[PDB]
């Protein structure tokens, strides 16, 4: 019974917003789905602006956990009977599931389009049947670009209470998925509390706990230990597993001349084991057995990039792309068993090398969703790697990357705290939305337009309410002009009343009203 | 006699760094030039790492001002006699000036290459002969990407003391130029203190003070008022003027259907005057007279973009590109009189629209240096516009933009303070360097490689010392591991000792020492 403390309220974080749900009926089952969104209430005769909402149910006691909203969906499918439980299996049968309709509604797209994307392997809906608390979401290039927030303890830092806070906090600010990457104490328990209290998909990297199960002795890992860890985590409801099955024995020497070696945590663990025994990666060898596990729960596979580059020097090297080729093989094998797959990508990559990454992944991995860690576009600014990587994430997102794993200001320096989690999520929501705009994703610009209209019209509170982080925008403005009257002033302190360009435009257009721009 | 207060010392900001100078001789004159750089002193047998340095002379009493290092250069050229005083004039005569050699040295490139770039109009060296305190620098696509920091008061906020602090502070963190954009009290005096204490080029937007000279009544502007303002500012040493001479009367109606209208401060002032009189822009009409002024001092012209887009909605519209076409005409006219020119660019531009901006500017403006305000890649995150725009700035920098005007976290909200200035400069140094890497600019990656080598080798203090902001990186690490011993630990709190991937790689390579990767 951890001493859980509440995050700041939705209302504190998003003034003028309300949580809403769109009700739709899943016709085959008759199940009524309540698909979340937020509504930003505006002034001056503007219609309210509806936006995406990952924050999940609010004010729920963490000792009790979230409502098991998917229970009737899972129970009905079990009673009907099925050989496999994955969204890809259902999609290939021509079945539109509750999860697919929920995602279609959430994305403002057709349910058949969702089904098609999942069936062809170009989108995934990470949704383990044991994660009944989940509000379904979809990851794929044809959908909104999504953001993952990484949390979890280490042996050096944090606690159960703080990690649960961090999941609620990450999702408040826009995280679409989270991963519990705990490598310290109480791994199982920490994850249980998180899953029961997470409305978003939860991923893990099972090799971390497997290594803990053998007391940090990598040589004592093997398939059997790993298999038991997979089943344990699947039973709790983990929606996706990062598995570094492309770190093949023969690829390891390709890293010998790298500047920063193997920087992947899981990748380095597999490499250590492979070298210790001179034997092929056991997750690769047992790929089919992993697929059998995934089929029973619907755990999606996030095929790791254990040989990703950890420095600009190492970007796009032979080791990295050898693994990418194998990720594609593993992807196609998974699809033969109807297991949902995404592929993990780099890393530290300078901007001119970003296009090659997307081109090769799209081709070699048959358009499976891509899931990048950034990339960081330069190594020079630890303390600011949310910015160095927002540049790369936005770029690779624009080229088609479906899920952007965040990077916080603590990257390369220490375990992120709750403040760093917020900073990382905001930077990544910026990158993801900038990518949506670059892709001309339907209706993405409506958000920018609503805020910009409020800006031009000096509807200051509306401007703040429409932004990613309303209280930051408001407090920043108020540092110089805190008075209530300034919230309707046609200027701010940047230019002052006589040099505000939008006020000058306002006067210009007023002058032009009577007959136009043609008279003195 | 303002109450000037010192910025934190170079040593506080950059532990393990020293300010150094490379001495070179200007052969025609015999003048000895002392070209600044910094040297980062490293451990473990690494050679010291030399980097660029804009911070200028340190610990100089602002009441006294900086040494007039260029005095002998200017005096000698005056004694020789010349019809025009610009670096472009000298370059076209085949003359390598002190300024050109200084820049060549600072860029590690050949002085003839610098001369060629300036002569052809593809680079500028903003260096008014009255700014004797200036350490010369070059702006151009063939050189390091540069950053401008905007400072200055408004009628609502700040003071002379604070603005001088901000210039010293901006340059400490890497600003390559600054602009004094004051629109409040004491404009002339504020600028005088800044120029006498600035080792970097100082730009202004003369129409702001011209409008102040006529008490904010735009209708009382005219060429004569503007001309007197130009001469006043030139006499003080302003190195470049933003002049919105492309805001033509006939382009103004093209803005009528824009979401955010005319967002340029200077552009809106010119538009108001043009509409008031139904007369062509007086700066356009008197372009030749402006060139005559610039020739006598070497003031470079930064041709404004008064019709830049101020929202994603307005990006790449007819008004914006009409002005760009005119900027090209004005550029070619300026070159006929040997006046140095750069062109100002957008703005708010979504990523997919960035390439068109560069393509049209390179063609229509004959490769003159481009100088962008960002661009911001989305409107959704006021409070974080240093990040929304770092993405655009890095992108457009990669495509060839030579000078990136910073955007601080206070953009759209209020006047930036000293903290915001630092945040903006750091974000922009990231964008500029990421662009240098993307362009494969010679030796740019050496910086990333040195930091990444320190990272892999757990030379923590070296890693911090090599970064853009050493004390931030150090303090962030120390939030979880503050002990001195942690500065040599082969892990940090992110992974802890047993999950650090670089330590695992370290052990892996140690194992492989005896004979290789082929044995169990
Ligand atoms: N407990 C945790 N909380 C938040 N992020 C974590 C985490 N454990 C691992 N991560 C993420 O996983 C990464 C692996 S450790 C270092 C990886 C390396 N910097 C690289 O370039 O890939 C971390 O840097 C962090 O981004
Ligand atoms: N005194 C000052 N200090 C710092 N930046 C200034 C400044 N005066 C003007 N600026 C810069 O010039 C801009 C003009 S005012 C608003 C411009 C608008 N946001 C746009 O998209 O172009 C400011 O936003 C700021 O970026
Ligand atoms: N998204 C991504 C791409 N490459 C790595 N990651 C993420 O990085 C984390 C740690 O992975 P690893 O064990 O490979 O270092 C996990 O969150 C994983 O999804
Ligand atoms: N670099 C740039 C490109 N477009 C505008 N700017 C900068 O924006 C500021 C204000 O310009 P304006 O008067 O056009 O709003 C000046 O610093 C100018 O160089
Ligand atoms: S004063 Fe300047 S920064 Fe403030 S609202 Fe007006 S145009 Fe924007
Ligand atoms: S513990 Fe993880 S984050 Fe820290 S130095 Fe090692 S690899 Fe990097
Ligand atoms: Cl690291
Ligand atoms: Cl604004
Ligand atoms: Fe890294
Ligand atoms: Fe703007």
């Amino acid at each position: 019974s951890p001493d859980f403390q509440p995050i700041p309220s939705f209302e504190e974080c998003f003034p003028k917003s309300t949580k809403e749900h769109k009700e739709v009926v899943h016709e085959e089952s008759g199940h009524v789905l309540k698909v979340p969104f937020r509504r930003v209430h505006l002034s001056g005769g503007e219609p309210a602006f509806d936006n995406y909402d990952t924050s999940g149910p609010q004010n729920v006691n963490a000792h009790i956990g979230l409502a098991k909203l998917r229970k009737e969906w899972i129970d009905r499918r079990e009673k009907l009977g099925t050989p496999r439980y994955t969204q890809m299996y259902y999609a290939k049968q021509g079945i539109i599931t509750e999860e697919m309709l929920y995602c279609a509604t959430r994305e403002k797209l057709d349910p058949e389009f969702v089904r098609s994307e999942v069936a062809r392997g170009r989108a995934i809906i990470p949704s383990n049947k044991k994660h009944l608390e989940l509000e379904p979401m979809i990851v794929g290039r044809k959908f909104l670009v999504k953001v993952n927030a990484n949390i979890g303890n280490s042996a050096v830092a944090s606690s159960i209470e703080e990690e649960v806070y961090k999941v609620q906090w990450a999702t408040m600010w826009g995280a679409d998925t989270i991963m519990d990457l705990s490598t310290g104490r109480h791994i199982h328990e920490t994850r249980e509390w998180i899953l029961r209290n997470s409305a978003v998909p939860v991923g893990t990297v099972p090799i971390y706990q497997a290594l803990e199960k053998v007391d940090g002795i990598a040589e004592n890992l093997n398939w059997e230990v790993f298999r038991e860890t997979l089943i344990e985590q699947a039973e709790q409801g983990v929606d996706y597993f990062t598995i570094h099955a492309g770190v093949l024995l023969r690829y390891i020497p390709l890293t010998a001349k790298r500047l920063t070696g193997i920087v992947s945590r899981g990748g380095s663990i597999h490499a250590k084991w492979c070298l210790a025994y001179h034997k092929e990666n056991f997750a690769y060898e047992h790929w089919d057995d992993i697929l059998d596990i995934c089929n029973q729960y619907d755990v999606a596979l996030s095929i790791g990039d254990g040989l990703r580059p950890g420095s600009i020097y190492d970007a796009n090297d032979t080791a990295q792309f050898a693994e990418l080729l194998t990720q594609g093989e593993l992807t196609r094998r998974a699809w033969e068993k109807d297991v949902q797959v995404m592929n993990e990508g780099p890393g530290h990559v300078p901007m001119h090398k970003i296009p090659e990454n997307m081109q090769k992944q799209l081709e070699w991995c048959n358009e499976a969703p891509f899931y990048t860690l950034g990339p960081l576009t330069t190594d020079i600014a630890p303390g600011y790697d949310h910015i160095t990587s927002a540049i790369g994430a936005a770029n690779i997102g624009a080229l088609g990357t479906a899920l952007l794993c965040y990077v916080t200001p603590k990257e390369h320096l220490g375990l992120p705290n709750r403040d760093d989690v917020k900073a990382g999520v905001i930077a990544y929501k910026i990158a993801a939305h900038a990518a949506d705009l670059a892709k001309q994703h339907p209706h993405a610009q409506a958000w920018d337009d609503a805020l910009s209209k409020a800006r031009f019209e000096f509807r200051w509170m509306d401007q703040f309410a429409l932004s990613l982080d309303p209280m930051t925008a408001m407090s920043f403005h108020d540092e110089t002009l805190p008075a209530d009257g300034a919230k309707v002033a046609h200027f701010c302190s940047m230019c002052g009343p006589k040099f505000c360009s939008m006020k000058i435009t306002e006067d210009i257009r007023k002058y032009a009203e009577e007959n136009g721009y043609g008279s003195a």
